């Protein structure tokens, strides 16, 4: 179980809901792994989806650099969500804040995410605030960007069977953050 804290319906129907929880333990058909090239696992969401997933996670995320290679950067590759809630595990590269077209790529990432999802007629997917970890977007910045990504996402993918989208937080202030980005949205 979680509580959200705050949801916004999308004109076609898609629930964007704001949880402060551990992220890896949101039973979302997918969950989103921000990572790196090498499918690095650490970090805030690396390190619960770790400690949530333990060695089948791992062995699973492993497998998945492999069989994908190198991510390139806005790229996203899942993986079962072996060991957790989530279904699978949707892992991306975030642009770093402050490359060239970083707020660009982070939109892709952010479609590619759900583009992954959608393809495997998923109905749910979780995100943790992509690319402001390590990759130093600033929260409001990544927010607003993930949010307008996946707006633009729905409104150009009418197949898509995404339900709910998940804004999963672990800290206040990016609750508040989301909470906010996200009631600017129709």
């Amino acid at each position: 179980g979680f509580t959200v804290l705050s949801t916004k319906s999308l004109f076609l129907g898609q629930k964007l809901q704001v949880v402060q929880a551990d992220i890896a333990s949101i039973d979302s058909d997918a969950v989103v792994h921000p990572t790196n090239t090498d499918f690095y696992i650490g970090g805030e969401v690396g390190n619960t989806l770790e400690k949530k997933g333990g060695k089948e996670f791992v062995e699973a995320v492993l497998e998945l650099r492999k069989k994908n290679g190198p991510l390139e950067v806005a790229g996203a590759a899942v993986s079962a969500g072996h060991g957790l809630p989530a279904k699978f595990v949707i892992h991306c590269n975030s642009p770093v804040w402050g490359a060239d077209k970083c707020e660009e790529l982070l939109e892709k990432t952010v479609k590619n995410c759900l583009a992954l999802a959608d393809d495997k007629k998923l109905k749910s997917i979780a995100f943790p605030s992509i690319g402001s970890g390590r990759n130093g977007f600033p929260k409001q910045t990544a927010a607003q960007l993930i949010l307008k990504a996946i707006s633009s996402y729905f409104v150009s993918t009418m197949s898509s069977s995404i339900k709910t989208v998940y804004f999963v937080l672990f800290d206040s202030e990016s609750i508040g953050i989301y909470v906010q980005e996200m009631a600017k949205l129709d």
